[PDB]
């Protein structure tokens, strides 16, 4: 039922107990707490994991215009599913309105919806807090074959509805959403996408995604601890330097302290009288240090090692958060393991669920940003063609139709060699004028 | 039985007694433990092995998609078994669909099923945890020759049957499913695969592969109880700076230490009064120090060698986990050794157990991301044409059809002499004419 019909077992044989019928509760991956979310929702708020929230929001959304309508080639496009074949005046403007349906997020404007740039906003943080996406699906009531609008719901409230006997559905309704404890709604499968980012397989999940940042929990209270551990020096006490001791054979009465604090005070106190020496005739006088002569940050190496690792989890260069690679560099390649694979995650989500409504011919897909290696792709060409490849041919592989003047391979010399044999061809050929001269 | 009819014993020629008749248990290398999985489950979630899995998980995400839907290189294809074989237009379509086929996992489309990616990111880390990979398949009913759909199975709960002299079986279901110690489910060859990257030859583990984690165990043991030590100075006692020891006669009344307290607090406490120095006069004063000037993280570069040989255990490098190479460095290379073989092993995989479906003319293949090779390679064409190979022979040899102008080799002095030679010998060719006139 999970993913179909099977001969296999890919859900718990034995349902957890304290489970409520309806739906399949998310668990943490020990079994440790059958509540995930509340305290994931906890960690949310912290500075390091919102500051890679925000630096892969603000990489995102540059990328969310569409292409045709931008000078440069960055944004996305709608094409046909193959490359090779034409395009066409219908086929051109059907893929316009869907390019135009997907920047406004629903078949007509309307400045109470989300923007298209806003939508990928709201993923990337729910992908990277939760690792679970969901968003709903409005189809027109007059006609249930065909879609009108989509919008983004938080994953937290939405669960895997289960039948009476405790197993997930796959027919009719199967997602639920869950809000205090209750349910509110149900929805079918075409009507609420759900995309996963870090799958597993194993039964305890249940095809729930695995989430960073359960991953990395000690990791975080241990940074959060070490962070007010070294902000408790100014809020709380202990910032003493140390202890001015004087011996006498009778402790002062408080009237006289008072009196020596004033005198102190109106004599040295301030950058009035900063420089003056005082001095005192008593017995001996020490004075004890409590705290060293310089203070500065404590367990730096520490907190370096912990978001280098939680960092790593993301796969994020700690360089763009302001923190030192404790190897390495001590920007293409990191971003090109960083932000070109959830890019491609929500390409392939946004593909299957919404361009699944209106064919199987279109597809959608990011451009622009990779200059290099198209670069290399047409120096590979270039390199090709001075000895493989024809021109025409080389054309035609690329979806377009030949250029009269011959499938030329281009090299100076070759084309000579191919002018010398016409001319000589032709030589020879006119002697057949004189064989039937003869004649 | 395990591989086939032979006169040798590859398989232990006594059971293992304790093991269940149905089916032949995997255990441990020294045979500590009859049952491995259970505690290889529990480093499944350890933050660096996870950490690891997700960064060749995002890397093998980016090759999960179709050549010919792509505008670049990157991507799979399918193509005939022999490159100099030319296509056709029935072959084609059949390609396309066995293509499209593999994208969605199955005939039709279907929401509710995995997208080949996210299959791919199941098996990498079914490949690093357990060094294990099943999926089942689900041949059509109407036609068992034929095939429908495939997902994965977890490797966990699969293990290899036995017949009733305890021998593991060839003919009929060989591999069962267990939940529980309770048999639920077996399956036959061709209705479930059998994936083993570390093999090993010797009689005690039966054919079942080698994980790394089993290897590391005591280094990953090491980590956690290391981090633990790190983590207890914070979330546990001692982190005293020192003691203040005031000599006296007789022990102050707890009422005077508490009015020393609230003077202590009014005057110094916080950043109100901070610079500020008390006075007291006491016979005599110490401060001893329980901890040192300025703490630091302790036991660094064992966990960095620690970290360093796991590493090298999975082939990668340790500078993508933000951890420093204790050699070398402190790309290409870490990529070729680490990536390409794991894209390897799962083209082999997929290609022997799907393909075998639909024919042996057909194979499936990774392409892109190797522009370097590609122009070695061309450049090898390149230098060689210069001297050796003519432009028609290696049109041939790359599964092409000739050019006409002559089987040239490319050097404009070269041409010249053809030319030249032609041209001399139309002059002397010419002189058979006057042979003939004095006839």
């Amino acid at each position: 039922s999970l993913y179909g019909q099977q001969q296999a077992y890919a859900e718990p044989f034995i349902e957890m107990m304290d489970t409520n019928p309806e739906f399949r509760d998310k668990r943490s991956y020990m079994k440790n707490e059958h509540n995930l979310h509340d305290v994931l929702k906890k960690f949310g708020n912290n500075p390091i994991l919102n500051a890679i929230i925000l630096t892969r929001s603000n990489q995102v959304a540059m990328y969310c215009q569409p292409a045709r309508y931008s000078e440069k080639g960055l944004g996305f496009e709608v094409r046909l599913r193959d490359l090779d074949a034409e395009p066409g005046r219908k086929e051109k403007e059907e893929m316009k309105r869907i390019e135009d349906f997907i920047v406004n997020t629903g078949k007509d404007k309307d400045v109470d919806r989300d923007s298209f740039q806003t939508f990928c906003k709201k993923i990337v943080r729910d992908t990277y807090i939760y690792d679970q996406v969901n968003f709903e699906k409005v189809f027109n009531k007059n006609n249930k074959t065909k879609l009108e609008k989509f919008i983004a719901v938080d994953p937290s409230t939405i669960f895997y509805a289960t039948d009476k006997k405790g197993k997930i559905i796959k027919g009719g309704k199967r997602f639920v959403q869950v809000v205090d404890k209750r349910v509110v709604a149900s929805f079918t499968s075409r009507e609420l996408a759900m995309g996963i980012r870090n799958p597993r397989t194993e039964l305890s999940s249940s095809g729930y995604g695995l989430s960073e940042v359960e991953i990395a929990m000690k990791e975080f209270i241990a940074y959060n601890n070490t962070e007010s551990f070294n902000d408790r020096f100014f809020s709380h006490g202990g910032t003493t330097r140390g202890i001015l001791q004087i011996r006498s054979d009778q402790q002062q009465s408080q009237h006289a302290l008072e009196n020596f604090k004033r005198e102190w005070k109106s004599s040295l106190s301030g950058i009035n009288g900063s420089w003056q020496i005082p001095v005192v005739m008593a017995d001996d006088i020490k004075f004890v240090n409590m705290t060293p002569t310089a203070n500065d940050m404590q367990f730096e190496k520490w907190l370096n090692y912990l978001i280098n690792i939680i960092s790593a989890l993301y796969g994020i260069d700690p360089a763009e958060i302001g923190f030192p690679n404790r190897g390495g560099a001590t920007q293409q390649q990191s971003q090109n393991k960083g932000l070109q694979p959830l890019l491609r995650f929500i390409e392939d989500l946004v593909n299957r669920h919404i361009i699944s409504e209106y064919g199987d011919k279109y597809t959608f897909q990011f451009v622009g940003g990779d200059t290099k290696s198209a670069t290399d792709k047409l120096n590979i060409l270039k390199l090709e063609t001075q000895i493989f490849k024809t021109v025409n041919e080389a054309r035609e592989e690329q979806g377009k139709k030949p250029i009269e003047g011959g499938d030329i391979i281009l090299d100076a010399s070759f084309l000579q060699g191919t002018a010398q044999l016409q001319q000589d061809k032709q030589y020879n050929d006119g002697k057949q004028k004189e064989r039937l001269q003869m004649m």
